[PDB]
């Protein structure tokens, strides 16, 4: 017999009901058919893969695009699901209008110090109003806010995005302050990043959050994107990362979990699914077994575990595979395959501890 479909097997969220919520990143067109069936049965938390990015919501000043985001919000509400917000501030694909001064010129080019100070206040003003408008619309349904995303540099220190070039660290402080102001004391505010398991980047995130917390900035938790691989990162470095942020009184959430079949870069990717050798899917299952064993071990310190997709037929790792294999290649990062059939990894995370 073939592996059963995802809608034919025991629920993931139910299995982790006493541990932490189980979430999925979705697009609005996934809220129908088999994917909607899978979400209802297996997940109790949602995040928008793309519909609530800054570029999606306010592509130009005062021009709001709520409809895709509102769908996702309604779906969460009417199925009693938690809802993460991705994301309030992010260097990736930020609408260019944010960093254009009053005359139409680029703030990053400005050389006069007094004018650079004016541009900083203008940008912080635009950021505050973006946050205030979105938080005021969605605070009733959002249960975790990714306030800023990917502000640490892989090379060490802070990422020198336009946000940092123009405002220093002030965009981060003002972002959390504004989300707290309009979200209320009950809003849960997160800083999200990837490779939080790499000790040097972990330590830079820790020292940023520690300094900001000492200055009264309201940060409730750390989001660990957890874009991981079969062989990397180690269970030990993941454990050490969660422990370090818990020691500051912060919550931990796994926010964008997916496990590539390949290393970094994903060279040698398979071209079709049926070419993936069984041994490799089983290596993925063994890795997921260990990872979710660690999550349950640390469950008191993790509120939510979200996968960056539902099933292997829609995910961003395919594009990365093609990038490094001359425009051909697929990946298979989830516990439900491209046909929605359970994978070995599903069986290794549904079973009892
Ligand atoms: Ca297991």
């Amino acid at each position: 017999n073939d592996q059963p479909f995802a809608w034919q097997v025991a629920s993931l969220s139910e299995r982790y009901q006493e541990q932490f919520d189980i979430g999925a990143a979705v697009e609005p067109y996934q809220l129908e058919g088999r994917q909607a069936q899978i979400l209802k049965h297996h997940y109790n938390s949602l995040v928008a893969e793309n519909a609530m990015k800054p570029e999606s919501l306010q592509p130009r000043e005062g021009e709001w695009n709520w409809e895709g985001a509102d769908k996702i919000v309604e779906f969460a509400r009417k199925h009693n699901m938690e809802l993460r917000f991705h994301t309030l501030v992010w260097h990736s694909q930020v609408p260019e209008w944010f960093f254009i001064d009053e005359d139409g010129n680029r703030m990053v080019d400005e050389t006069d110090p007094d004018k650079r100070e004016a541009n900083k206040q203008l940008l912080l003003e635009r950021m505050e109003n973006h946050i205030k408008t979105v938080v005021e619309r969605y605070k009733d349904d959002v249960t975790s806010w990714d306030v800023v995303n990917e502000v640490i540099d892989d090379g060490g220190g802070l990422r020198e995005s336009e946000w940092y070039q123009i405002t220093g660290t002030d965009y981060i402080k003002v972002a959390f302050e504004t989300a707290r102001k309009y979200g209320g004391e009950e809003a849960k505010l997160y800083i999200n990043d990837y490779n939080t398991e790499v000790p040097s980047k972990r330590d830079d995130l820790y020292n940023l959050v520690k300094d900001l917390l000492e200055q009264g900035v309201p940060i409730d938790g750390v989001g660990h994107q957890s874009h991981i691989q079969i062989g990397w990162p180690s269970i030990e470095d993941t454990r050490a990362s969660f422990e370090k942020f818990t020691s500051l009184g912060l919550d931990n959430q796994v926010t964008e979990l997916d496990m590539s079949l390949y290393g970094w870069p994903p060279t040698g990717a398979y071209t079709s699914y049926d070419d993936i050798p069984a041994e490799l899917l089983q290596a993925q299952a063994d890795r997921y077994d260990q990872l979710f064993e660690l999550y349950e071990e640390l469950a008191a310190d993790i509120s939510s575990v979200t996968f960056w997709g539902i099933a292997d037929n829609h995910q961003w790792l395919d594009g990365r595979a093609r990038e490094y294999n001359n425009g051909v290649g697929i990946d298979a990062p989830f516990v439900f395959d491209h046909n929605y059939r359970v994978k070995p990894a599903y069986w290794r995370i549904i079973d009892l501890e």
